[PDB]
């Protein structure tokens, strides 16, 4: 309605501790992302260069997630 969360991603720098993605945004920055919890086991597998979502926040610009598969 107001201050929503956006989806707008990127592409895997790193794959992170456990599954993570250290990635670069559309917009040219950094960020540093989790998949979405829920797909993880029906494991929907990606590796450091893979077409990942990652949806943030109006206020914290640098960090992010894949929630649905979008790129």
């Amino acid at each position: 309605a107001k201050e929503d969360n956006i989806e707008m991603q990127g592409t895997v720098l790193e794959t992170l501790p456990n599954t993570m993605f250290r990635v670069e945004l559309e917009n040219g920055h950094v960020v540093t992302a989790h998949i979405s919890g829920k797909m993880r086991k029906n494991y929907i597998r990606i590796l450091t260069g893979d077409k990942v979502t990652v949806e943030l926040t109006p206020y914290d610009l640098s960090k992010g997630r894949i929630v649905f598969r979008s790129r």
